[PDB]
């Protein structure tokens, strides 16, 4: 109803006690018999609220859907974000945020349980199962040239691995520049995206999407042998808003290395993080195809490739297949 | 009304014959006394239409109001341009243009009479007045990587320069790298910003402020004595639609050496035209202010400057003040 998002915001709020019905009730200045029915709403949807005869109500485990009531909670508790937008489903994340972000300079981000439209680099296919995956997008608002675009992509890279990475058991690798690698499956895709001009950067979209819970049976059987959700990984049971906290904390700290670090510093770290060392690359670029290897990432996060032929490229993005 | 638009789009697209009343009530399959309201209305806004007896009605000049029906006309006509969306007063045709180019590839513009929020560069205000300027915003979708921006924006400058050049009696010249200046008044004040990633430009949109019909008497007192219209020099009425044809032109024309020709090939026109040459130039950067020289724009765009202090700089952008 009207007032779902106020009662899971309150039993949010309140947690680890009980608030009882009464209270809740005095709060929304709704009838008591009207929170008993939100409630019967809320564990229908599948929240696990333990309710208490004279004590009230626990919000114990939240299912894997966003609300934004709880949301408003990760965003009023934030130094960076100044709200969320959250959807069962839309088109994108992306459009969305493009679309959210002209003509204010807020901070914000987009997520939604499914995309329709979901669209990785080149206007390729994202993948955006109701329920699976983190589908979000980020509006930040740095105050930087737009050349440093290249620079926000790789700081960001290793924000979402060390998110990634504690709650996964197995070894988690960035691929350069865009991709979240758990041995072979890619658990995350990103895209860093820019409205600027000559004088600098108006925004950073960043669109990131992490599997969560998919089973390999729930992905589309020509990407199967090489997805994976962070839940395949995990020994205990996957918490979506467990893993969005953290997300958001290492989302803020690569961020403020971002703005205050050259690449120099977290270079080796990318390095040590990086999956595309000693083994042969494919290259893209436009019609052209090629083979080649990694070398080195330069101290202005350029790849330096040796080609097949032997030549030698330094570029500031690609896309690799394995 | 309804067929207001219609009526007028069919008065232009029957020059230089005159339509009957008659054919056009058939064109629309509306009542005869109805185009002859229409008709009325259109003579009332500003419409000037010689209407002869048994012979019918013949558009003789439009008012300096932007009527989608005709606009319509030059999209139709146009290579460039899939559409555009005109509008008597908004916030900013920028906001819209960024807002419209959200989830397509079109290539658009926008036109409005007036603005109630227009924005140039650092956010700083510009002055939109009804029927006074053509106020514009260019959406293109050129294939190239976003460091193009910086070239982008100088062969604009120059359609832009001819254009006005084309009307105004007295001599036209660029202010590097977003100005236009007839004499000391300026002309014309455009933007150029892009929506865009590591793998490539998703779209530039350009805003394009030139005025037209303003008396010194019309432009806000502190801006008065930096400012001109097209028409104040020009011994002709202005007409915004005729100008606003040669402003596509000139734009396509532009937009096809940006895509096909290095900046070398334009530079000597470039320079030949530009207007900040032998004179002392005031820099903006940040907090900083210091007077320079503009000693020459090198082949890749970016002014050189020997600052007051004698030291030499190499800048893609700046804004300078006279
Ligand atoms: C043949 C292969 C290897 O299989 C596909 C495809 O090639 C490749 C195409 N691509 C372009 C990019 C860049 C990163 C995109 C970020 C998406 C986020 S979601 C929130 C935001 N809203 C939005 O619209 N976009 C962002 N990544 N992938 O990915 C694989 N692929 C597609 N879906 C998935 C998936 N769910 N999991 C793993 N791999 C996938
Ligand atoms: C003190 C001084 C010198 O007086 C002001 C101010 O400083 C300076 C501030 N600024 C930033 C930029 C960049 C170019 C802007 C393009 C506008 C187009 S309109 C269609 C599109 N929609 C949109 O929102 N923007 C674009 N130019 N000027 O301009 C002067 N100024 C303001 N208005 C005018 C005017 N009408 N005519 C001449 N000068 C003006």
């Amino acid at each position: 109803s009207k007032y779902s998002q106020d009662v899971l915001q309150l039993l949010y709020k309140n947690k680890p006690n009980y608030i009882s019905g009464q209270s809740i009730a005095e709060s929304l200045n709704i009838s008591r018999t009207a929170v008993k029915k939100v409630i019967d709403q809320l564990k229908l949807e599948g929240c696990k609220i333990d309710s208490v005869n004279h004590k009230g109500h626990l919000l114990q485990q939240l299912p894997d859907i966003w609300y934004q009531g709880i949301i408003d909670q990760y965003t009023k508790s934030s130094a960076l974000f100044d709200f969320s937008e959250v959807y069962d489903s839309i088109d994108s994340t992306q459009l969305a945020a493009k679309k959210s972000l002209v003509g204010n300079q807020s901070s914000f981000f987009i997520l939604s349980d499914e995309q329709t439209k979901g669209r990785g680099r080149f206007n390729r296919h994202w993948s955006s199962s109701k329920g699976q995956g983190l589908w979000m997008s980020v509006v930040l608002r740095p105050n930087v040239a737009f050349s440093m675009i290249s620079k926000f992509n790789l700081f960001i890279a290793l924000g979402i691995r060390d998110a990634i990475q504690h709650f996964s058991q197995d070894e988690v690798k960035v691929k350069w520049p865009n991709d979240i690698y758990i041995d072979n499956g890619k658990v995350c895709g990103f895209l860093t995206e820019m409205v600027a001009n000559n004088d600098g950067i108006e925004a950073i979209i960043c669109g990131i999407g992490i599997n969560l819970t998919q089973q390999l049976e729930n992905f589309d059987e020509s990407i199967r042998h090489r997805a994976t959700s962070i839940q395949l990984h995990d020994k205990n049971k996957l918490d979506r808003y467990q893993f969005l906290e953290r997300l958001l904390q290492e989302i803020e700290k690569r961020y403020n290395q971002f703005l205050t670090l050259p690449f120099s510093e977290i270079r080796e770290e990318y390095i040590a993080a990086s999956n595309i060392w000693n083994r042969t690359l494919l290259f893209t670029e436009n019609d052209k195809q090629f083979k080649g290897q990694a070398i080195d990432l330069d101290y202005d996060g350029y790849l330096i490739v040796r080609d097949e032929a032997g030549e030698s490229h330094r570029l500031i993005s690609a896309d690799i297949d394995f």
